[PDB]
């Protein structure tokens, strides 16, 4: 069944399907849609496409309508779980695409699940790479995210206009997962600098410090970190809002575990954040921002 | 007994004796003496010594030979007890010392350190400040110390001219104490951003990840740190120096936590650190930089 044209061109072969417009993918889709790669966008709760529809974007009713409707499909959603379900759901994906369709996966999760998404992709005839981001949610909205990724190099290639859409550096880490790998090591480094910001903050109150001074000192040498620019102020305003939640640095942290037991590598401060952050999700604070450790 | 002419004018009231010619103290000293305020200096080891003495600095015998020649002693020795001992021993500062005298103790030690500095030295007329830094061992050499200072404001103000000589960004912080406060502070970030990289670094070995990728990646948003951009290079390298020894992170956590426990706060990423630092002394790497955790 063939079907009525859309705002890019079959003929690009890069029309691009967006699924999950979150805090990250709204505006990596938007910015897609600027640069002339959006043709259709999936989410959960319908509210969230109006914005995309007022623009002429084609709003989809499953991720199987949308597959078979362009040439790349990207998904942003939250853990490996959702995007199983997006893929391989009643009306996932694979329902309705055709061979040579290629998935992005851009949300975190494992080199091991990268690579069983792409193996079970395959049996469809369907391309994968994985590539997870950094930047947050200011790096999604000014375009400027760092994108990691892994899969056939040549993809990476083809693909790359679309993640220059999203990102400034584009780097490719390897075979599939390897984006994925790259983002766990980001994220061990994202936590701990987070713990380390958030720690600091105690005991700066406890200290009775000026806070406009505190914040002076530790955006320089070298206590300065990512974490401290993008989430100091809202944490000193007391904006404990997303940002990136808890909930998900909790989930990635498990997955750096699990590759860290695997591989018998032994990270003391990832297993501590992830207690941290577990507890934080346990006590009900995982929609938080990953800065409110401490403050919630 | 008055004495002869040095290198800086006494009507000046700004003559600096420099002690601690070390990582820090020899590049710092260097500074004040591009900028025409160092008349002296005194260093255990006489050797360290040798390049001041060539470019015509008085080599104290003592910290009270030094003293008696000089309106300003900064101090950059390693703890607090060495401190005691260059103030308040035998051969000590307040035995040259005359009244009016100001000391800067620029090294790391506590607020509780810093007070009672003040207090011994108010007994002989001599003012007090402490005014530790960031910016590492790059900072020191390329005189972009950021500067944080506890004590009367009024001579923070009379001294910035030399605290400039040392640094970019000078920040008072309040009174005695105040600056090593700050410096506390800063040092929960430092270590904790520290550990980030080394397990991020660890993990990232163990994916059999491209090095040149992690750190391209890892020196943006918001994964970056100060520890990453003043030591990854040389971590990738194999270069363990120093850098910042761990045996002195060691001992500034060890003051961040005396003040936690004083005040009741929890802060659990830097009591790991704290046990991960110790037994990198205990093992015998106290002397490596702090870079080496997880690699010596
Ligand atoms: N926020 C950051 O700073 C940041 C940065 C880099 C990477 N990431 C990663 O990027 C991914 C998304 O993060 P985010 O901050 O955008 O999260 P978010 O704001 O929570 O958005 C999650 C999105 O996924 C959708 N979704 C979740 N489960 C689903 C399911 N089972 N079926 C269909 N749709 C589903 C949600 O739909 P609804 O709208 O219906 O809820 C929403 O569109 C996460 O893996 C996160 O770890 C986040
Ligand atoms: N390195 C960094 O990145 C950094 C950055 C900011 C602050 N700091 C802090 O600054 C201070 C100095 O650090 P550093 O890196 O310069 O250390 P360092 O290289 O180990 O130098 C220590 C200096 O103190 C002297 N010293 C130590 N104990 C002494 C004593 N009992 N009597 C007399 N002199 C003594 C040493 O003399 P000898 O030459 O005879 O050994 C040397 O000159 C430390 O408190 C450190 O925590 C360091």
């Amino acid at each position: 069944h063939h079907h009525s044209s859309g705002l890019v061109p079959r003929g690009s072969h890069m029309r691009v399907g967006f699924i999950g417009l979150g805090i990250m993918g709204g505006p990596m889709a938007t910015h897609l849609l600027k640069a002339g790669f959006l043709a259709a966008v999936y989410n959960r709760t319908r509210e969230k496409t109006k914005p995309f529809a007022e623009a002429g974007v084609y709003v989809a009713e499953s991720p199987a309508d949308l597959a078979k409707r362009v040439d790349v499909v990207i998904v942003m959603v939250s853990d490996a779980p959702d995007v199983e379900q997006v893929l391989f759901g009643p009306s996932g994906v694979v329902e309705g695409a055709r061979p040579g369709l290629i998935v992005v996966d851009m949300s975190t999760n494992s080199p091991d699940w990268a690579r069983k998404f792409a193996e079970r992709l395959a049996q469809y005839g369907i391309e994968f790479l994985d590539a997870p981001v950094t930047g947050g949610q200011k790096g999604a909205i000014e375009g400027t995210l760092t994108i990691m990724v892994g899969g056939k190099e040549e993809l990476f290639h083809r693909l790359l206009p679309i993640f220059k859409a999203m990102g400034r550096d584009i780097v490719y880490m390897g075979p599939v997962g390897y984006g994925q790998a790259m983002k766990l090591v980001n994220q061990v480094v994202v936590a701990l600098n987070t713990v380390a910001m958030v720690e600091g903050l105690k005991l700066a109150k406890a200290l009775g410090l000026d806070m406009d001074k505190v914040a002076e000192v530790l955006t320089r040498g070298a206590a300065r970190s990512g974490a401290i620019e993008l989430y100091l102020p809202k944490l000193l305003k007391g904006d404990l809002s997303p940002g990136f939640k808890a909930e998900h640095l909790k989930k990635d942290l498990g997955y750096v575990l699990e590759e860290a037991r695997k591989r018998g590598v032994k990270l003391p401060g990832a297993e501590l954040a992830y207690e941290l952050y577990r507890k934080m999700v346990e006590d009900g604070a995982g929609s938080l921002g990953i800065h409110a450790l401490g403050f919630y």
